[PDB]
């Protein structure tokens, strides 16, 4: 995360990591949505990976950090294909529930549409550097603004993004403060609702007029709802 500071150790309860099961290389973020269950991108998909609930320090752990791994993943197609303007989700079923304690509880999916205009938080253990590779041993947080869709739209010409998306865009018009390497399938809070999910953006982070997608979770209620409640034949919204 580019422009903010060390997140209170308070304020990221839901926050997951996702790490190589080996090295324990911290790759993506994620949002634990209930005891069981959590929800990140799916360009975070890895064939063997672990997610860490609970951390705040990598070197000084937690007293009530947990892991668990993937018992099931779940995506819009059965390809796991997902583009720069929709499907890039990934739900997660743990491998047994996590019980609340003082670093861990999930974060509802949202009850209300976002809102252009909303002021978002966004944290993650990413690169605190716009270029170098300053990664923190402290998850970071900062605010940045929801801005309407068609604004992610001219910054990216050889994207050629569509009129419309499963996106929303966010980002500080003037650069400074934005999502970056590490950060992604994290999650993007708006109004006090767990809204996106940090699909991509620019590199170097931080660029003046370069705001980033994240997937639009209100969009995807149903799908996780169904599959939650044992509906695998659920779909995306098309
Ligand atoms: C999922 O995406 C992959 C990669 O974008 C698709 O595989 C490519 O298919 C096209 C032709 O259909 C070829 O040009 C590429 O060589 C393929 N592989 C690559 C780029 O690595 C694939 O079609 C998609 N799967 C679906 C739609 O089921």
């Amino acid at each position: 995360i580019i422009g903010g500071d060390e997140c209170n150790i308070n304020e990221h309860r839901f926050l997951v990591a996702l790490y190589t099961s080996r090295s324990r290389t911290l790759f993506c973020g994620g949002t634990l949505i209930n005891q069981e269950w959590v929800l990140t991108a799916a360009h975070c998909d890895r064939k063997n990976f672990r997610i860490k609930l609970g951390m705040h320090s990598k070197k000084v752990p937690n007293e009530d950090e947990q892991t668990r791994v993937p018992k099931e993943k779940f995506f819009c197609l059965s390809s796991k294909n997902y583009t720069l303007w929709d499907k890039d989700i990934m739900l997660i079923r743990l491998d047994s529930p996590v019980k609340n304690s003082k670093h861990i509880a999930p974060f509802s999916l949202p009850s209300s549409p976002p809102s252009v205009g909303s002021v978002c938080r966004i944290m993650g253990w990413g690169r605190i550097s716009p270029t170098e590779g300053t990664y923190p041993d402290v998850p970071h947080c900062v605010n940045i603004n929801l801005l309407e869709y068609e604004m992610c739209r001219a910054p990216y010409p050889e994207f050629e993004l569509p009129a419309t998306s499963r996106t929303l865009c966010a980002g500080i018009l003037e650069g400074g403060k934005d999502t970056c390497k590490g950060d992604s399938g994290g999650p993007l809070i708006c109004n006090g609702q767990f809204q996106g999910i940090a699909s991509w953006g620019d590199d170097p982070c931080a660029q003046p007029h370069k705001p980033a997608a994240y997937t639009k979770v209100f969009d995807h209620l149903d799908w996780i709802e169904n599959i939650i409640a044992g509906n695998t034949d659920a779909s995306c919204p098309p």
